[PDB]
């Protein structure tokens, strides 16, 4: 299948080379497959979700997205014109608040929910969750996304924005997960993004357009981004047989656009999320 016109980083996760505006992609695009966006919520009425998002758990008196990050990042992962897996199934955990803001309590407390809801739901393909958060170092924040990861679900988080070794910020920081640092469309590392030997892959990050509350749209930058690029990826390579939720990760990085990116501190990896479609 091929979307003309698409944001620049769905061209460019299936591409060779930058610098491309068509989407490309096997047709069967994430069905029988499921993500959680673990974040501020997912406005599952705006048309873009087609009624292939609902929310299934708050920890707040609400389960909207009073934010719009949330819905941004769904919609990289699936919506019909800005997603990466667009006939996937979206899950909302309401982990964030509306000013984007959470405890670590009640992160950890999200992350064990997918682990088990994963069981409520029907996903034959396999189980994604993305997770477009984070701060400072925390052993149990980590904990919590490897036990997610070890309960069958591709677990993919964002690196951060500091502009900083991705060793200091949790779940950036667990070995387990996989960590993804942000690009531009020029092929360059986002200003913002954090780096490292926990890096796994990168996807794109730099003026992303997507899904946002009140029905809309719009373009902003972040790691928060670019994970769900990688995590609309999994979910698609797996609705295809070719990886599973414990191998995807690897199986993205074996399969990236390699040394393509510029300014890559040494011993991060220059790795691009790639759907190798053809």
């Amino acid at each position: 299948a091929a979307q003309t016109n698409a944001p620049w980083g769905l061209a460019r996760i299936s591409s060779t080379s930058p610098g491309t505006s068509t989407y490309y992609y096997d047709e069967s695009a994430g069905q029988g497959s499921c993500v959680y966006v673990i974040d501020t919520g997912i406005e599952a009425s705006h048309p873009e979700f087609e009624g292939r998002a609902q929310m299934v758990k708050t920890y707040y008196y609400s389960s909207r997205d009073g934010n719009g990050h949330g819905t941004h990042c769904a919609g990289t992962v699936g919506s019909r014109t800005y997603g990466v897996a667009k006939k996937t199934q979206l899950f909302g955990v309401k982990v964030l608040d509306d000013n984007g803001s959470g405890q670590y309590s009640t992160i950890i407390a999200g992350m064990d929910f997918v682990a088990s809801d994963k069981n409520n739901r029907n996903c034959p393909k396999g189980v994604v969750a993305s997770l477009s958060l984070g701060g400072g170092y925390s052993s149990s924040v980590n904990s919590a996304a490897a036990r997610l990861q070890s309960s069958g679900v591709m677990v993919a988080v964002a690196a951060g924005n500091n502009n900083a070794d991705a060793r200091n910020y949790s779940p950036a920081s667990e070995p387990s997960v996989c960590t993804v640092g942000a690009s531009d469309r020029y092929d360059r590392r986002s200003s913002f993004s954090n780096y490292g030997s926990v890096l796994d892959i990168f996807g794109p990050g730099t003026d992303i357009l997507s899904t946002w509350i009140g029905g809309s749209t719009r373009s902003i930058s972040g790691t928060s981004m670019a994970t769900p690029h990688v995590a609309g990826l999994a979910a698609y390579l797996m609705t295809l047989g070719k990886t599973t939720a414990a191998s995807a990760c690897r199986y993205i990085a074996d399969t990236a656009n390699k040394g393509d990116l510029s300014n890559i501190p040494f011993g991060t990896v220059n790795l691009l999320a790639y759907n190798n479609y053809q």
